[PDB]
């Protein structure tokens, strides 16, 4: 079956693992557990297509290039309550394009932790940034599961159109 190699990247503590585990295990992890490198494989049916999602969950701690190279699509995540994680987004995108030798790689910008009230990053500025990159923007919450499937499925569809 079709296998989609997805890579989750972004600053430390934005919720990369929480989003992935919510998608794979149906539960919100409210634990301090920094990631070094973890991979998840799950069979799923998306729009009638039986496929295998091979997800690489990466570390936020500044081996990256190696895994970005094989990745077919990327979820670039930041937290809506951490301005620094939003700014860092640019550095991650630039590194992905340099490693993939392309100006256009399947990508989705993910604004996580939208269940929080203390927002420092307006949805407008994130949407504007996404528009300039030419990629979709989706707000998620690993806690309420809001937008979780949306983020991953949209990335798969982006890969299908590339
Ligand atoms: N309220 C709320 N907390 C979240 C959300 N996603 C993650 N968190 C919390 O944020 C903290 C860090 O999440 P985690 O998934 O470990 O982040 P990471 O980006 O994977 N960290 P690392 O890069 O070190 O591997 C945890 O306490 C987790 O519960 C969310 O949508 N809402
Ligand atoms: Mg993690």
């Amino acid at each position: 079956m079709t296998e989609y190699k997805l890579v989750v990247v972004g600053a430390g503590g934005v919720g990369k693992s929480a989003l992935t585990i919510q998608l794979i295990q149906n539960h919100f992890v409210d634990e301090y557990d920094p990631t070094i490198e973890d991979s998840y494989r799950k069979q799923v049916v998306i729009d009638g297509e039986t496929c295998l999602l091979d997800i690489l969950d990466t570390a936020g701690q500044e081996m990256r290039d190696q895994y970005m190279r094989t990745g077919e699509g990327f979820l670039c995540v930041f937290a809506i309550n951490n301005t620094k994680s939003f700014e860092d987004i640019h550095q991650y995108r630039e590194q992905i394009k340099r490693v993939k030798d392309s100006d256009d790689v399947p990508m989705v910008l993910v604004g996580n932790k939208c269940d929080l009230a203390a927002r420092t990053v307006e949805s407008r500025q994130a949407q504007d940034l996404a528009r300039s990159y030419g990629i979709p923007y989706i707000e998620t919450s690993a806690k309420t599961r809001q937008g979780v499937e949306d983020a991953f499925y949209t990335l798969v569809r982006e890969i299908r159109q590339h």
